């Protein structure tokens, strides 16, 4: 019924943050969210990150309205810390293979 903010510093490993982003205002979701986070990498590690968070800001870049290309260009320019300020919307975000 609230969501919650939150920022949060992850540090890199050699697979990077360890996670997958969809969305973009040029998308039906119009967000930057993440989509997984995978095991073993920096951001499964860390612990706080959830599928289903929106990434709102990295590293003082706003990231709000970006498309999903504008973004991956931010992702990519990032150092090895990378301070996300992230949205957690009550909704769940639903993964299944079938
Ligand atoms: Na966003």
């Amino acid at each position: 019924s609230m969501g919650c903010e939150t920022t949060i510093e992850i540090s890199k490993g050699r697979t990077g943050l360890g996670l997958s982003i969809v969305g973009g205002s040029d998308t039906l979701l119009g967000a930057i969210i993440i989509h997984e986070v995978y095991e073993e990498g920096a951001a499964c590690k860390d612990g706080r990150l959830w599928a289903g968070d929106q990434i709102l800001e990295v590293n003082g870049i706003d990231l709000r309205k970006a498309t999903h290309d504008e973004a991956i260009n931010v992702l990519r320019q990032t150092p090895q810390r990378v301070r996300l300020t992230l949205y957690r919307d009550e909704a769940p975000y639903k993964s299944t293979r079938l």
